[PDB]
């Protein structure tokens, strides 16, 4: 398998539609031994991770919690065993309150909400790198999840702002990670219709919000020379696994686009 | 004059070395009538702005203060007279605590420091556009100050992260500004006054026409070019006033 | 005037709809004294340029003709008078045979067609800079015309490829221009007049301040802004005069 | 192996220092069945390809020759056998006469030399795609070799111009390739000291040219958070193999940087 013998920490599983759920699934299919981290609802997360091909210890991690971060390395060390290290780290954590993305006007998002969004979505990529680099093997790899923020797009609002910050954090994390022989990269994925986005499409935020996501999806599939299936996270999961492998050994501080080539085309 | 009869708001003057002092000075030289804003040290700022070629009312604005933002348009309206609107807005506001910018390791900047820095340097660009667009004329222009964050670099650290967020906020501000027939753009300047020195000195070497980090005038003139009617099809964009250093690898 | 007393060379006029005709017109309105260049149909071009606000000598220049290039500086020198130099040069020259641009499949453009297109649209930018830099004043400015080629699109095909090569040539021209204290920049314009129509109409929708493909004036004004002294720290760069369409995804 | 059962055409082998030689070597190590193409000196090329882990049919291909292009698909079909198709295409062909890159001033390169350089380096990426797409399987992959031309750099001159054109050609090739379910991408590599560059370092083009390449190499290794070894093409070869695999299935019309992360850093 592509990741045979590799010890990989994977964060961000909340539902079986989570991009992380599919990263974990494909990583296990490729012979990786995983350590999973979950936020808040750990009983629910355990029930979700029970749906994976194989068993994996599950650790609690709230990236806004300093105690969880200060203890993370020792907790990982305990789960994988003394004398062992992590070969890979997957950051698949993203959040922005409704006030910062959706139908709320861009100017009406309060800074508390935007700052919480940027803490979890951008700053936490450096926090996790800081906590895990000392327990990472040389040749190691850290992958974060990006959504192309190069051009402004309706609805995404402050989440697009958080992704621009994340892109910058990634290049600085690469400088630190390099000292440990570790690579740091982001995967910029096309839109994925998780349980949450399926509710917006249905109308949880009103008919205007639904139509906004319906138009994005259509446009993305049209633009992509190989097409784009919003319901399938496998292509994105495989790209993350490719960055976790030894098959992109000279790529760091960079962004790999798993978007069907949509960002390279105007129409 | 290039900005003849234009009413322009200029924020960010702290010393006569501030880029905003040079923007203010060049704008006044080009016939603009100014409204200035100052943070925290308003008596100190008034003595600095006395050194400007012409008189300009000075208003207080702490970008982290919601009361200052809610009252900003009304206060500028009093200062420029009822039935008068702004043609230009200059955002020359930036800050990052020392833990997130300089010799401090990147990983050791607490989030409260990074957030305060992002609030002032990036969020406030949208805050000032929200407050002032309702008192802006069509053909109007909003200009922000940027330091190229496309590549990582020593020392600038979390300020580079805030500039990446600012470039994103600018694209969204342009979307809102458009409805008012107003442009929103950033000026990416070269640095203005061992790892830091080599990083800084690399700008002159790299720049095909050179770079003088002691001369803020080329950057001030670029801001005024965006504030004029001479770039009317440019919005949500970045204009590099860096000697062309960003276009050369060596 | 913005270009008061400046001596500027303007190439690329063919009809009164040519972007170069509008650059010429705006430059003359801003006090510039022009020298024009024309290709192949010099009698036709003279009648078009009579419609300009002021008189300007017209010279022949086939960018594919080495003799025209070798004699260009000497001929401009006669036209502007001995001991006088150019302050500005406008390259508004482009061409791609129909096999490489439009309805023809991308793969069916023979290399001779693509090469002729690249020679005229990209190589000639370096050719004109080589010929004219020796007769340019410091503080001088060279401006080229670009159509954003960062993303592929229907129809433009091999012209998009030539624009990608032009953006690269511009960065190298800036390196040489620098020695003469001269700037080199491109203006990336939005399109000026079923797959093509949707591609074109998408500019207005995308542009936060809008886009009028019938009005070449915003692009002409942007060229003049680069030709002025108001963007003196910008070189080897691209200025987008496209309504800000390139900064918006939808 | 990563490319087990895959039929891949690899062009651009001239010496055992060629980036293509190492692409081929790593591809064979990963279970790929290769078809090689070579320009002009085919006896010499056969002697070089004899140094590879396994045997591979060798076809003649001069990308400036229309007859070689019109016959390429049928010649490949003959070598791999009736009923079989190509899964991958590697374009590793680049040329620019000395007048267009090195010590010659940028303005002194004649258009004939620049046009020849752009024909072989940029146009030929579309010519090969046009000739090989009809004999390519769905899920197929075409990879070309790029050298980051985003910023002007001394010495590279018109070769940097040719690479900017190639980057644009790649996005248009992706539009065509997509119709056949095929991906098209470029690998932007850091500098590799092939036999030719080793001669420039030694002084074949004068002392000024050598110092120019000596400064580039040093700067690239310093800038890269994981470092850069100009004498090693393996990291670049592995990245090309990663694009030839099914592990980057949603990436097309794009550029993957195998440069040690140098382009993401200023100093
Ligand atoms: N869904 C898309 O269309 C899309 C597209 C591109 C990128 N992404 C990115 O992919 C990543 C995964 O998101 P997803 O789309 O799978 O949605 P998701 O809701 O399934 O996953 C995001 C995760 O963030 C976690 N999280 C939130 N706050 C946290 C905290 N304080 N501490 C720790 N974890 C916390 C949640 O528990 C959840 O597991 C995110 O970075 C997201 O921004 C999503
Ligand atoms: N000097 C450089 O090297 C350089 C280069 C590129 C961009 N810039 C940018 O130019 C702008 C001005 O920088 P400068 O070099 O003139 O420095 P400066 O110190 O003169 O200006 C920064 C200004 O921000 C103001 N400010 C801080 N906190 C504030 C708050 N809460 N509310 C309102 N105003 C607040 C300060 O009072 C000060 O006037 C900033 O956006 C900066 O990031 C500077
Ligand atoms: N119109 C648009 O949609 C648009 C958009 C962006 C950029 N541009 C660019 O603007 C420039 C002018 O385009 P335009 O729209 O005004 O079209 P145009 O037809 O008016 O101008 C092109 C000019 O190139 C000249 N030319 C052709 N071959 C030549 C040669 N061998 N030697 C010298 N001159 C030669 C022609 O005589 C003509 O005047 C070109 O570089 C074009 O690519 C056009
Ligand atoms: N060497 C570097 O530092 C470096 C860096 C980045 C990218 N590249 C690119 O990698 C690719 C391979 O180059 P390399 O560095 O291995 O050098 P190389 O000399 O070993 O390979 C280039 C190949 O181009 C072939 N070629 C030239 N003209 C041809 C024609 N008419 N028809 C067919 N083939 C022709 C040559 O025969 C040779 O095999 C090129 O695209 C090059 O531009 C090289
Ligand atoms: C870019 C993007 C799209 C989606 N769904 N996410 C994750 C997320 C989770 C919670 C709130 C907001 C966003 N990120
Ligand atoms: C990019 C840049 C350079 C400088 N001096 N600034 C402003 C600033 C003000 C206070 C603290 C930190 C930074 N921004
Ligand atoms: C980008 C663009 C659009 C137009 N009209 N041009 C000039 C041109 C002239 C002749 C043939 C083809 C193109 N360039
Ligand atoms: C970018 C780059 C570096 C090297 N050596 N090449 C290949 C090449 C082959 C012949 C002549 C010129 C260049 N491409």
């Amino acid at each position: 398998g592509l990741l045979d013998g590799k010890r990989i920490l994977v964060s961000g599983i909340i539902t079986d539609s989570s991009i992380a759920f599919h990263i974990a699934r494909v990583a296990q299919e490729q012979g990786a031994q995983l350590v999973l981290t979950g936020f808040d609802r750990l009983r629910l997360i355990q029930r979700i991770t029970d749906r994976l091909p194989a068993k994996a210890p599950l650790l609690e991690l709230d990236v806004q919690n300093e105690e969880h971060l200060a203890s993370l390395a020792g907790r990982v060390t305990e789960a994988i065993g003394a004398g062992n290290k992590l070969d890979g780290v997957v950051h698949s954590i993203g959040f922005m309150p409704q006030t910062g993305m959706g139908i709320n006007p861009f100017f009406d998002a309060p800074y508390a909400d935007v700052s919480k969004g940027i803490h979890i979505s951008a700053y936490s990529y450096a926090s996790m790198a800081k906590a895990l680099l000392p327990i990472m093997n040389p040749g190691g790899s850290i992958v974060g999840m990006d959504f192309d923020p190069s051009r402004a797009m309706p609805a995404y609002n402050w989440m697009t702002v958080a992704k621009s910050a994340l892109e910058s954090v990634n290049r600085f994390v690469a400088r630190e990670a390099g000292k440990y022989g570790v690579r740091s990269n982001l995967v910029a994925a096309g839109p994925i219709r998780t349980l949450a986005m399926s509710a917006i499409v249905g109308g949880a935020l009103g008919e205007e919000a639904g139509a906004q996501i319906q138009l994005l999806e259509e446009g993305w599939d049209q633009r992509a020379p190989i097409g784009w299936n919003m319901k399938d996270a496998t292509p994105v999961a495989k790209t993350v696994c490719a960055l976790l492998s030894d098959w992109l050994p000279a790529t760091t501080g960079d962004i790999i686009y798993a978007d069907g080539g949509a960002h390279t085309q105007l129409l």
